[PDB]
């Protein structure tokens, strides 16, 4: 009896961010397409929590639905690798699913425009999708002697998809449930998880469209992601969406963008430069 | 009624290489320790052959018995990759073994000083072993139109063992067949089991006494495995041990060595210095 949709849809939110649950569900992921398009969650770690924190929780998926509450998994705010491990292994265990959507409680996605982007693409393009915005020259963090026991693997970060919202297909996620007990963590789970694809045939497709990095590069009707938002531009952005038919009131280039370069080494991957959004 | 012995060993050998296979297993496969120690074979694919090639091998094993014949496996000179991945994931499934050495049929190895050194480790230094001398500088080969599909994933090699000999726990092993369906070809097989391991929660040990590179480094009484050896190089060897209780008649450095240092970036992990064999 699993669940099914096209598109998952599984946004990172901690237990006690209840108040932007609330403007989440009511805004970006109201904006879901028609039924079957789309299953839609916010995953929280209940690990460790008491019994009144437990039963807000409860209270809240009684009236709402729309958590997934992953009991073994301890929240944590400095490394979210654990939880996006185990969110997506639940995922391939309990729902039949196309692809994955991973957002955080700062995303704000055009479900609609996803799924038709999604659905656009012919069988040879939806094969092993790991779609995002990639970086292949993250500078690395400073070593310690755990690094005895965990090499570092390349002078800059193997190419991973920026985690303000990244796609993934069915079967790659399938691949990390079946690895789970052996994958190693980086210090974020953007990193962690493009290290986790780096021995797949996995086809990973960089788009400007999504404006996942650290810093929001600005506002552009193209963004079918866009992350660092606050509650305010989340109300904006919908209330732009159902006036006009667009994500901007006003479009803004606030940082240069770039088209990641597959042809060059990854250090040479990421030329910034004007006309990209 | 699985096999079942400590060290499994596999060397990888073509079809019509069966003279090599007959020094090999009158020198360095025959010095193997006590019974249950070693279970040894040279794997060689069968896919394609013909009625009476296939009948050549068949009389070899009914003579021998120390071949692992991979029907499903297309033997290759040009990259061993899919080699590797099939008969270690036949490993897997048919042999019950705590660490497995993947050789050549131009290596040496003195399989009753690896039992000794594998014996002798405890618990911690056991868990997850991938050991053998490491590059993390190898330089890449230029791509093409190909790299679309599948991205370089660092301006180096991930870090790996040379393929002259290593070695790997079980445990990962089983990794290696549980992902056996989604994982990507790289043009060398060791090139290609460095990266299958990124992902891993792996103890990487760079050796010394691993002389595995492309080219030797010399003789050294330290080796414990040594590759790009003749057949009369693999005789004197054997001779040596046998009269000598060495490897090396002459101990010579033809090359400098290195220390592989895991505190630095890969790309200056490897600096050649005197006073490593
Ligand atoms: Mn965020
Ligand atoms: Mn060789």
């Amino acid at each position: 009896a699993r669940a099914a949709a096209f598109l998952a849809v599984l946004v990172a939110s901690a237990p006690r961010a209840a108040e932007r649950r609330s403007v989440i569900r009511s805004t970006w992921l109201a904006r879901r397409g028609a039924p079957g398009d789309v299953w839609a969650r916010f995953a929280v770690g209940t690990a460790g929590l008491g019994a009144e924190e437990r039963r807000a929780l409860e209270r809240e998926q009684a009236r709402h639905g729309d958590l997934l509450l992953l009991p073994a998994l301890r929240d944590a705010y400095e490394n979210l690798t654990a939880k996006v491990l185990a969110m997506l292994a639940w995922l391939d265990e309990h729902v039949a699913f196309e692809f994955v959507l991973k957002a955080d409680d700062d995303s704000f996605a055009r479900l609609d425009a996803l799924l038709a982007e999604l659905r656009a693409r012919e069988p040879a393009r939806r094969r092993r999708l790991y779609w995002g915005f990639f970086s292949g020259r993250g500078r690395v963090k400073p070593g310690g002697r755990w690094r005895e026991a965990a090499w570092q693997l390349c002078d800059y970060y193997l190419p991973y998809a920026l985690g303000g919202g990244y796609v993934l297909s069915a079967d790659l996620v399938h691949y990390l449930r079946l690895s789970r007990d052996y994958l190693r963590a980086w210090h974020s789970e953007d990193v962690s998880l493009g290290a986790w694809l780096a021995p797949v045939d996995v086809q990973r497709e960089h788009d400007p469209r999504f404006d996942t990095e650290y810093r929001s590069r600005g506002c552009s009707n193209q963004y079918l992601v866009t992350h660092k938002q606050s509650l305010e531009d989340m109300l904006e952005k919908h209330a732009t969406l159902a006036r006009e038919g667009r994500l901007c009131k006003r479009e803004v280039q606030l940082r240069l963008s770039y088209v990641y370069d597959w042809s060059a080494p990854p250090s040479q991957c990421c030329q910034r430069r004007e006309g990209i959004p």
